[PDB]
Protein backbone atom coordinates (compact mmCIF):
# COMPACT_ATOMS: atom_id res chain seq x y z
CA UNK A 1 0.00 0.00 0.00
CA UNK A 2 1.19 3.25 -0.82
CA UNK A 3 0.46 7.19 -0.99
CA UNK A 4 1.01 8.94 -4.11
CA UNK A 5 0.37 12.66 -3.77
CA UNK A 6 -2.51 11.76 -1.48
CA UNK A 7 -4.36 8.64 -3.67
CA UNK A 8 -3.93 4.69 -2.76
CA UNK A 9 -3.57 2.01 -5.46
CA UNK A 10 -7.05 1.58 -5.64
CA UNK A 11 -7.98 5.14 -5.96
CA UNK A 12 -5.32 5.29 -8.67
CA UNK A 13 -6.63 2.55 -10.89
CA UNK A 14 -10.31 4.03 -9.97
CA UNK A 15 -9.04 6.90 -11.91
CA UNK A 16 -7.26 5.13 -14.32
CA UNK A 17 -10.38 4.16 -17.11
CA UNK A 18 -11.19 8.40 -17.01
CA UNK A 19 -7.86 9.37 -18.16
CA UNK A 20 -7.08 6.89 -20.74
CA UNK A 21 -5.40 7.51 -24.05
CA UNK A 22 -7.60 4.78 -25.64
CA UNK A 23 -11.06 4.47 -25.28
CA UNK A 24 -11.22 6.82 -21.79
CA UNK A 25 -14.78 6.97 -19.84
CA UNK A 26 -16.18 9.50 -17.87
CA UNK A 27 -15.17 9.72 -13.80
CA UNK A 28 -16.20 7.64 -11.79
CA UNK A 29 -17.92 8.70 -8.56
CA UNK A 30 -15.13 6.93 -6.27
CA UNK A 31 -12.34 8.57 -8.92
CA UNK A 32 -13.79 11.95 -7.63
CA UNK A 33 -14.60 11.77 -4.43
CA UNK A 34 -10.55 10.88 -3.83
CA UNK A 35 -9.75 13.00 -5.76
CA UNK A 36 -11.19 15.67 -3.24
CA UNK A 37 -8.19 14.92 -1.00
CA UNK A 38 -5.16 14.66 -3.52
CA UNK A 39 -2.66 16.87 -4.35
CA UNK A 40 -2.35 18.27 -7.81
CA UNK A 41 0.41 19.53 -7.85
CA UNK A 42 2.17 16.62 -6.49
CA UNK A 43 0.28 14.84 -9.46
CA UNK A 44 1.91 17.64 -11.84
CA UNK A 45 5.26 16.22 -11.05
CA UNK A 46 4.49 12.82 -12.59
CA UNK A 47 3.74 14.84 -15.89
CA UNK A 48 7.08 13.31 -17.39
CA UNK A 49 7.02 9.71 -15.89
CA UNK A 50 7.25 6.86 -17.49
CA UNK A 51 4.74 5.48 -15.90
CA UNK A 52 2.26 7.16 -18.13
CA UNK A 53 3.37 5.50 -20.85
CA UNK A 54 3.53 1.87 -19.34
CA UNK A 55 -0.23 3.00 -18.10
CA UNK A 56 -1.52 4.53 -20.86
CA UNK A 57 -2.16 7.61 -19.33
CA UNK A 58 -3.20 10.69 -21.23
CA UNK A 59 -1.46 13.69 -19.60
CA UNK A 60 -4.25 16.24 -21.03
CA UNK A 61 -6.91 13.99 -19.77
CA UNK A 62 -5.47 13.35 -16.77
CA UNK A 63 -4.85 17.86 -16.47
CA UNK A 64 -8.70 17.80 -17.20
CA UNK A 65 -9.94 15.44 -14.96
CA UNK A 66 -10.25 18.02 -11.84
CA UNK A 67 -12.49 20.14 -13.93
CA UNK A 68 -14.82 16.86 -15.33
CA UNK A 69 -15.00 15.80 -10.93
CA UNK A 70 -16.45 19.34 -10.74
CA UNK A 71 -13.59 20.61 -8.65
CA UNK A 72 -12.73 24.21 -8.57
CA UNK A 73 -9.42 23.59 -8.36
CA UNK A 74 -7.41 22.62 -11.13
CA UNK A 75 -3.92 21.72 -12.00
CA UNK A 76 -1.60 23.85 -13.05
CA UNK A 77 -0.02 21.36 -15.46
C1 LIG B 1 -2.43 17.10 -11.98
C2 LIG B 1 -3.94 17.07 -11.96
C3 LIG B 1 -4.45 15.81 -11.32
C4 LIG B 1 -4.30 14.63 -12.25
C5 LIG B 1 -5.23 13.58 -11.74
C6 LIG B 1 -4.65 12.22 -12.03
C7 LIG B 1 -5.65 11.24 -11.48
C8 LIG B 1 -5.20 9.81 -11.36
C9 LIG B 1 -4.19 9.43 -12.41
C10 LIG B 1 -4.45 7.96 -12.52
C11 LIG B 1 -3.26 7.20 -13.08
C12 LIG B 1 -3.58 5.73 -13.09
C13 LIG B 1 -2.31 4.89 -13.13
C14 LIG B 1 -2.66 3.54 -12.54
C15 LIG B 1 -1.64 3.00 -11.57
C16 LIG B 1 -2.38 1.91 -10.79
C17 LIG B 1 -1.43 1.03 -9.99
C18 LIG B 1 -1.47 -0.42 -10.42
O1 LIG B 1 -0.52 -0.86 -11.05
O2 LIG B 1 -2.49 -1.22 -10.16
C19 LIG B 1 -2.31 -1.98 -9.10
C20 LIG B 1 -2.79 -3.37 -9.31
O3 LIG B 1 -2.33 -4.14 -8.32
C21 LIG B 1 -4.27 -3.42 -9.30
O4 LIG B 1 -4.78 -4.37 -10.10
P1 LIG B 1 -6.14 -4.90 -9.61
O5 LIG B 1 -7.25 -4.02 -10.22
O6 LIG B 1 -6.23 -4.80 -8.08
O7 LIG B 1 -6.21 -6.39 -10.00
C22 LIG B 1 -7.07 -6.75 -11.08
C1 LIG C 1 -0.96 18.46 -21.07
C2 LIG C 1 -1.23 18.43 -19.56
C3 LIG C 1 -0.24 17.61 -18.70
C4 LIG C 1 -0.73 17.21 -17.29
C5 LIG C 1 -0.06 15.96 -16.69
C6 LIG C 1 -0.80 15.34 -15.49
C7 LIG C 1 -0.12 14.03 -15.05
C8 LIG C 1 -0.86 13.19 -14.00
C9 LIG C 1 0.05 12.18 -13.37
C10 LIG C 1 -0.60 11.10 -12.51
C11 LIG C 1 0.27 9.88 -12.81
C12 LIG C 1 0.49 8.91 -11.66
C13 LIG C 1 0.89 7.53 -12.18
C14 LIG C 1 1.48 6.71 -11.05
C15 LIG C 1 1.35 5.21 -11.23
C16 LIG C 1 1.78 4.51 -9.94
C17 LIG C 1 2.41 3.17 -10.31
C18 LIG C 1 2.57 2.27 -9.12
O1 LIG C 1 2.04 2.57 -8.07
O2 LIG C 1 3.31 1.19 -9.23
C19 LIG C 1 2.79 0.11 -8.70
C20 LIG C 1 3.07 -1.15 -9.44
O3 LIG C 1 3.92 -1.00 -10.46
C21 LIG C 1 3.52 -2.22 -8.52
O4 LIG C 1 2.61 -3.21 -8.43
P1 LIG C 1 2.35 -3.78 -7.02
O5 LIG C 1 2.78 -5.26 -7.01
O6 LIG C 1 0.83 -3.77 -6.83
O7 LIG C 1 3.11 -2.97 -5.96
C22 LIG C 1 2.37 -2.59 -4.82
ZN1 LIG D 1 2.48 -0.90 1.05
ZN1 LIG E 1 -7.59 8.24 -0.55
ZN1 LIG F 1 -9.90 8.58 -0.56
Amino acid sequence: AIDLCGMSQDELNECKPAVSKENPTSPSQPCCTALQHADFACLCGYKNSPWLGSFGVDPELASALPKQCGLANAPTC
